[PDB]
């Protein structure tokens, strides 16, 4: 659990001193100015500095443990800008990993020809080199990282010996340096090394072989695990090593322009002045024409110099073989971060299963899960730039790579703090969104300067793991890692949602399903899923009926259990439990308790008990009252009745109630609904069924719309109906007229209904109204009011309107149908129940409705 | 209301046929091959026809009335895209207006130096007559629209008799156009023109001037409004010219590659058949050598060919001046029908308040509303580009332009298919989605390889434009993105909550504050809006006590006006409002239905009861029970008291009531804020200091921790507080461990504990107790063994932690203590009442707390 010290800023200046320090800075100095070398430090640190102050803006936006590099980025931001991060990133170090091991070949390569060892040319043994040293770094990386956190340091401290070596050699004039360049400190070799010479390159290509020497930087984030206090470690770490590499590069690239002179022949000259016809600032005797090249189109054939050995800083040493070979200190240490680094991003990336087929880079041999197949996929990506056996070439690739993965770094904070992104309050004090828009357009447009066509192919594909993670479904096991941000999304629509004008009021028609246990009564929940898909809220209630010590414990792992069983079946719904000792009062919980905002259930949508008289007719008085629970709540009560019942428990007619508990998600429309438009104040008799008759089990739905009319003008009622049809957008005038309601209700079946409420002629359970008859008569069958004496005519019409339903509707799939309403105390629960069961005596699959009649066709505008 | 022909086709061929097919075709032909040429051709053509079909979903995606270009692409897809392509499409036209113009200058400048006029150098003459020509174009746009309708069937059957002259002329073998080129049909001249050339050209750089001659494919789709049946006559008409002027166009350059040779002198020659050395397939006695250019890096010092003269089709056509000279009718055509569409398409855009400052631009002026600022923005824009006098360098804007329109559109169509758009389903036979990104990959790579930084600024630009319009204050030409999209994304937010793994098991606390009406009790929003905003759920409850016949009609306008008045705050809490007979029942309907899925509240949040000595001691039961109810639940127990009230029933004592009443929201922490650790199994009496110490307000805010324990080991303990507390994030080593509760509980102070329940000694506000001890003994005073006997040991321990709280925490902000909790059935509720209450006698705004054990410290992962 290290400081910020040695945990970030040891980390970060061994990750950015690399190459380019001891090789390839002289050779900048040569081909450009010391004015343009020192743009183009510049440009770099404020390319760096830009996503710096990113990176600590991701890493302050709290979520510190259980880090690393991929981790804040993908919990501070979106899976869709962090998996293409975490991909861009981890092939950025795999190639990065060839051009440090190549630099360290390329050394040992020329301090062998220094010598007479020379096994095959000079490219072919690059390659040899490279690939020993390459198979040997992965050894290192898979059995060896223990003692790597101890070696750093030294390594560091053997690296700032090389440089205070070179910087302290630079102020001792040896004549016998002389002839190699470096003369000593001169004004004349500082005016003319003042200006660029590009022989051979240009601006932006001299630029893109600078830029790996920059990159680096998240080797801090890197570690936000191993870190004690991520939050201040990592912004001073990151920023105060960018400061200090910049500053060392500044003083390289300034002391080696005003010490060595451009080109060198390795010929000692007995003079100490020499013939005034030159003035070419080599006064000291060095006459150093015919080395520079004859046409502006070649390199020179000279061989020392600032342009020609790439080797000068060891020259200019004050003692070479051992200090200046810090070489061997930066670039192998340096690979070695990036062999242990993308690895960690690619196994991090393939735990959430954000890509497809990538999954079996996962897989963590041994104790630490040290992922081996990433190693050798690392391994095989950097071995096969290796074979490309020269710097200049790879350079260019590294710099396209690691631009675009920091200028994604910078759109994608530009694009959260514009957006405000739910989970986004980045406690920085130096961030900036338009710094870092301007760092995403400066890294964006210098890598189209230097390579259009790799920018533009990296860029489309950028684009397409963009739009892939966007565009992908959202469902369990997939990317489950990052959740946390769901969370805060599913709470900020809802508080949008909650707050919008009063004088909108969209209907968006949502529901309760008390339908008990989901896995039981199936039909009701697929009937209930048909309308409201996409459309509104469904909800299932169950109400508990333990009366006596009740389970509270074990209410939340059977409602999980619940819930996951209705998750993995096709379905729109929600889940709430309740407990008490019966229904009403258990359901009473949830009509006036039920959602949060404007996801309030709007509807009531019950099933229809057919066992009432079979036995315990106590519980009716609970089963109608809900319904006056219902009607008081300006609810709508949907009440769904069957052939036969819905409620399964587990054989031949039982077959037939399971299959036709089924009969909806598995079979099709082939057969016509029907409506009755009997109410005027209906409101959702109308919009039940247009929404479940778009749908792709239902096509050969004709919707026969059938009112009661005037029996005068039958004429003019049903254009009436027609144009409101056509303001609903049903979409059907197939209206039917009728006149013969409430004229002769079938006596046969008044002869049914009579001996149906024979033994119910005193009210149902009511033992207060029973009692009551006792103090004013002696015999009890003389109070009618309630009963028969006033709603005759209710009856008549129920009846009546049971006769039409079994002649009009003898083939249908579905009977919308308006509910008959009766004012409670006044009318009895059990009449009410005997009417409801009268109009629907066995009919198919009816659906008696009743609206709150507040306002309907708001929906779809 | 035209048919398909005369709307769609008719246009289609007038706008696409225009500079290039008789001025720039032979040149094509002459740089390329006639087999790169056809390349050339049929990759346009690929391009166009995949455009077209693009064009054809948009246009039968229903939406027939109301036609115009804009419209369309802008109502099937979104407004992003619809105003990117309206703007590109718009500038596109502007700028090609300026390359016909520029076309018919450079043929009256030819024609008119083939005669003796010559006024100014041959690049002004462009200048001055085509600026001329677009004065007089707008002109005619603006006041002669009229006739133009009639006017495009004569330009028609001139142009078709142009191609059918240059067509007839090619057969005819004319000795005198020999010199000019133009053999007759010959095998040697179609063999030496097979293969390419290039003579300063490249390919890419020859297509982008071809390709500006197979734009205009959006002529009739862009006159939508004007067309009888829109989905029947834009794909036909489209895609039927489309194919008529790509087969004209590989049948002018197969003919012309193969009658002309490539370099002519325009001198005759007596012979007949050539001197037998030169073999270059004019063997008809010309010479064409000495002048095929001598080195490979400069143009040819000839005049006639392929090559050089540019009107070669009015040397090989039958009659020349009048018939070939139907270049007027091509070229004035299309500029004229590019000044028509672009501020057509920049004031349809400009009526939607999409862009900010280009709103000006809409107000049309007279009685079509013809935009007149538009009209002279074009004019502007034109005149502009017409000043760069060459056909050779406007032609790769316009090509640059045009492939990025068909692009947007392309990628348009493909996007809104893949994301299943509300209002996308395209009724047309031939389109796919993979094609169309294919031709919007095709167009993107073309754009790049004509012109690399154009094409970047173009793609900077339209990304620009995108991510405006995708985050804006909304005020779109509907409001489907206010109430449907924000429903829609709340619902699949909600279910993409409720599902997810078992095994993750966050704990992210919710609360069930207890507020009553929000504007009474401030203190409660402010304390439990501390904690629980950016991290939890925050549900204001609020119980009506309404007994007899409780209203339900406009509580909906009570809780719509509550919830805007928790919105207009910076609150980010949600409303439920239930009613019951009493506090308990009313918030036991709060505990087992409020909220749904994962968004249900964890704890709850009550404030003290301040005044249960005064009066009516049968409601303390209703208090005490709640909170056994409570933990009945699993829930944890948050309890909040002051010194003076919570509510506010609205002179200087209710000053000081309600100063303090709001001493949160204006105030600050300057101090600290002390727990008392107490409790084993607590977890959350440390999660939520931490959590409201973590706020702007209270930055400046110590955390003081108190603990029991032994004392033999105080510097022990001590130790295994910090390292769980290190667990727990705050780090802070004021832990005192204190020894003295449960020892010597300050004998005076008893004295009012025991006076405090002296009107309760056996008198716990019962009718049962009272029943029970009135039949088992005589006297009352019996049962104490709760009282007195059991429990002496707890109320001494909450007698001294009251002076412990009095004597170490005098002067706090906050103080988290552990809250004693009983068991129910033995412990009297007045005697807990007696318990809670001596805790916070005189104190600081206390919180005592217990949670539920069930797992803290998940959060922080
Ligand atoms: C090659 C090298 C490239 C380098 C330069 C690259 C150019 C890019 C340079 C961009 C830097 C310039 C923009 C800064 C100006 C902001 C003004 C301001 O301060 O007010 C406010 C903004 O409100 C505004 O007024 C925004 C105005 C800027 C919109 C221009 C976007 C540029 C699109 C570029 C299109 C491509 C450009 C090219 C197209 C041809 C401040 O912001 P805020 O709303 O208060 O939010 C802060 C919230 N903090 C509180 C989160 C916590
Ligand atoms: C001036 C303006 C000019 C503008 C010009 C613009 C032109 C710029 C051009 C930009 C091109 C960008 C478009 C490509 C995006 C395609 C996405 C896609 O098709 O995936 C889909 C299927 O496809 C698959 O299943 C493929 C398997 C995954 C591959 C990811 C896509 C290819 C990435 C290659 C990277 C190589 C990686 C190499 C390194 C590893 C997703 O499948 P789904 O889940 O079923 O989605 C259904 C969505 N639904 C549920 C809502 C119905
Ligand atoms: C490896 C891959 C590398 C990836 C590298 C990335 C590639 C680089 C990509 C870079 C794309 C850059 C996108 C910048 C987005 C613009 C800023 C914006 O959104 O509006 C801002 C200001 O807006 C304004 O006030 C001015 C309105 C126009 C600005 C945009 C058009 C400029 C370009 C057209 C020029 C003329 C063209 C016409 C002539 C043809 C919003 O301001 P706000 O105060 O924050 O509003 C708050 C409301 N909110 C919180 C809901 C938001
Ligand atoms: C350079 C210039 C030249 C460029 C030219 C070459 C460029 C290459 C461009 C495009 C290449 C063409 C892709 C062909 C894929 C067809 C397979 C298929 O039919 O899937 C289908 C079958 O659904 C399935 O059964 C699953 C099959 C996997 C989905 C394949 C997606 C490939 C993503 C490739 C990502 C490429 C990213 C490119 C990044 C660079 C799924 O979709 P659908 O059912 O058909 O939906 C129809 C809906 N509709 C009826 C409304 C329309
Ligand atoms: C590698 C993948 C193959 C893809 C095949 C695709 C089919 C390609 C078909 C054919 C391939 C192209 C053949 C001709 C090459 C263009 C020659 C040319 O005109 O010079 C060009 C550059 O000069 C170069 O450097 C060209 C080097 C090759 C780049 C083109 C391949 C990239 C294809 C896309 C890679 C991304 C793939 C995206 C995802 C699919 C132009 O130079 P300029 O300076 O810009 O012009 C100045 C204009 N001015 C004079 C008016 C100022
Ligand atoms: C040279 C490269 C060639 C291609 C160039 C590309 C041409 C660009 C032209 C057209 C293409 C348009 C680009 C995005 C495509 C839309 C699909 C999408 O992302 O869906 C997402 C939308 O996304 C957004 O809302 C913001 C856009 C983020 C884009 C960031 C890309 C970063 C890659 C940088 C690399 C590119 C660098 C380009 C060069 C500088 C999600 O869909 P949604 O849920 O419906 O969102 C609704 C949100 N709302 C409710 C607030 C409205
Ligand atoms: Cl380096
Ligand atoms: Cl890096
Ligand atoms: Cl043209
Ligand atoms: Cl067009
Ligand atoms: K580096
Ligand atoms: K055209």
């Amino acid at each position: 659990k290290f400081g910020w010290i040695k945990g970030v800023l040891v980390r970060c200046m061994l990750n950015i001193w690399g190459v380019m320090l001891f090789i390839r800075m002289t050779w900048i100095v040569g081909q450009a100015g010391i004015a343009y070398s020192c743009i183009i430090v510049i440009m770099a640190t404020v390319v760096t500095t830009i996503t710096g102050c990113s990176t600590s803006a991701i890493a302050t936006n709290g979520f510190v443990r259980g880090g690393g590099a991929y981790y804040l980025i993908s919990r501070s931001l979106g899976p869709e800008f962090g998996g293409s991060i975490g991909l861009i990133f981890a092939f950025a170090n795999a190639v990065a990993v060839a051009m440090y091991v190549v630099g360290f070949a390329e050394t040992v390569v020329e301090l062998l020809m220094d010598s007479g060892l020379l096994m095959i040319d000079q490219t072919n043994d690059i390659r040899v080199i490279g690939t020993i040293t390459v198979i040997l770094l992965l050894g290192i990386s898979v059995a060896g990282m223990e003692w790597e956190a101890k070696a750093q340091i030294f390594l560091l401290v053997i690296l700032i010996t090389a440089i205070f070596n070179y910087f302290i050699g630079s102020f001792i004039a040896v004549d016998s340096k002389k002839k190699f360049g470096f003369f000593s400190y001169d004004a004349g070799i500082l005016a003319e090394n003042f200006g660029p010479d590009f022989r051979g390159q240009t601006f932006f290509s001299v630029f893109s072989i600078f830029f790996p020497a920059a990159t680096g930087i998240l080797a801090g984030a890197n570690i936000s695990g191993d870190l004690a206090d991520p939050q201040m470690a990592i912004p001073k770490g990151t920023l105060l090593a960018i400061l200090i590499t910049g500053l060392v590069y500044v003083g390289v690239a300034i002391s080696a322009g005003a010490c060595i002179v451009r080109d060198a022949t390795g010929i000692e000259s007995n003079f100490t002045l020499i013939s005034n016809c030159t003035d070419a600032a080599c006064k000291y005797g060095y006459d150093f024409s015919s080395c520079r090249p004859t046409v502006e189109g070649e390199v020179s054939s000279c061989k020392f110099g600032l342009h020609n050995d790439f080797q000068v800083m060891s020259v200019v040493s004050g003692f070479s073989p051992l200090i200046s070979a810090g070489i061997f200190s930066a670039t192998l240490s340096s690979a070695l971060a990036s062999l242990v680094s993308a690895p960690k991003v690619f196994q991090a990336l393939c735990k959430d299963n954000i890509y497809p087929g990538i999954a079996i880079f996962g897989k963590g041999y041994g104790k630490n899960n040290e992922p081996l197949r990433g190693y050798f996929l690392t391994f095989g990506i950097a071995l096969a730039f290796i074979l490309i056996a020269e710097l200049n070439v790879i350079a260019p690739i590294i710099s396209n790579f690691f631009l675009a993965s920091y200028a994604l770094i910078n759109f994608s904070v530009f694009h959260a703090s514009l957006a405000n992104s739910p989970g986004w309050r980045p406690s920085f004090k130096y961030y900036n969104m338009w710094a870092s828009l301007a760092g995403a357009i400066l890294c964006c447009v210098v890598m189209f300067i230097i390579n259009w066509w790799a920018a533009l192919l990296t860029n489309v594909i950028v684009l397409s793991l963009y739009i892939y993670v966007s565009y992908k479904k959202p469902d369990v096991n997939w990317g489950s890692s990052t959740q946390a941000l769901t969370y805060h999304q599913a709470l900020t629509h809802s508080l949008q949602l909650c707050g919008v004008a009063d004088h909108i009021k969209t209907f968006r028609p949502q529901c309760l399903v008390m339908t008990g246990a989901p896995n039981s009564r199936p039909a009701i929940l697929h009937l209930v899923h048909a309308f409201t898909k996409n459309v509104g809220l469904m909800l299932c209630g169950h109400v508990r009926i333990s009366s006596r010590r009740p389970n509270f414990k074990e209410l939340n792992s059977d409602m999980l259990r619940y819930q996951r069983w209705l998750l993995n079946n096709n379905s729109k719904a929600f889940y709430t439990c309740v407990v008490a000792e019966d229904l009403r009062q258990g359901t009473q919980y949830m009509l006036q308790a039920a959602g949060l905002g404007r996801l309030r259930p709007n509807t009531l949508v019950i099933g229809f008990k057919n066992d009432w008289r079979i036995g315990d007719i106590k519980e009716v008085e609970t089963y109608i009252n809900l319904i006056h629970d219902a009607f008081d709540f300006q609810y709508g009560v949907v009440i769904l009745r069957l052939r036969e019942g819905l409620d399964i428990s587990h054989l031949n007619v039982a077959d037939q109630r399971l299959l036709d508990s089924q009969q909806f998600q598995q079979k099709q429309g082939k057969g016509t609904v029907d409506v009755w438009w009997l109410f005027d104040d209906g409101g959702l008799t109308l919009l039940i069924p247009y929404l479940i008759a778009n749908k792709k089990k239902w096509k050969d739905c004709k919707i026969r719309v059938f009112i009661g009319g005037k029996i005068n003008r039958i004429d003019h009622d049903r254009r009436a109906m027609a144009t409101l049809l056509s303001k609903f957008r049903i979409d059907f005038s197939d209206i039917t007229v009728l006149g013969d309601i409430n004229t002769k209700p079938k006596s046969e079946g008044l002869t049914e209904f009579a001996e149906m409420i024979e033994p119910y002629k005193l009210r149902e359970d009511d033992m207060e109204q029973e009692a009551a008859e006792k103090l004013k008569s002696e015999e009890p069958w003389r109070i009618t009011d309630n009963e028969l004496e006033l709603y005759k005519a209710k009856g008549n019409r129920q009846i009546r309107l049971n006769e039409l339903l079994k002649e009009h509707s003898s083939t249908a799939n579905l009977i919308v149908m308006s509910m008959p309403l009766a004012r409670k105390g006044a009318v009895s629960s059990a009449l009410y129940m005997a009417w409801l069961d009268t109009l629907s005596k066995d009919l198919p699959p009816i659906l008696l409705v009743r609206g709150n009649h507040q306002s309907v066709l708001t929906f779809y505008s």
